[PDB]
């Protein structure tokens, strides 16, 4: 299930960075940025394989990708933020 919609400005600033890189088709900081997200656990709505992709939202100080991501859907501004390593997601509203 998607846990509601969140304004971009209420997310960590790194989420804004990640969306800016998605908008320019990268390049990206991690090799895993832009791989297909399978939605294996069906947390997000069911869509075709390849409908979703994932991108790192950098955690300051982390040596690894940490727990924060944006998952894109192929729909117009369909983007989800997770801060808890894909457990929960909120739809990102870039308008606020």
């Amino acid at each position: 299930d998607v846990s509601g919609t969140v304004c971009l400005s209420a997310l960590p600033p790194e989420a804004t960075d990640t969306l800016n890189l998605i908008a320019s088709d990268g390049p990206f900081p991690y090799s895993q940025d832009g791989v297909v997200f399978q939605n294996r656990e069906s947390v997000l709505p069911t869509q075709s394989y390849g409908f979703y992709h994932e991108y790192t939202v950098i955690t300051p100080g982390a040596r690894t990708r940490g727990t924060r991501r944006i998952i894109t859907g192929e729909a117009t501004q369909e983007d989800y933020y997770t801060g808890d390593h894909y457990a929960t997601f909120s739809l990102i509203d870039q308008t606020c």
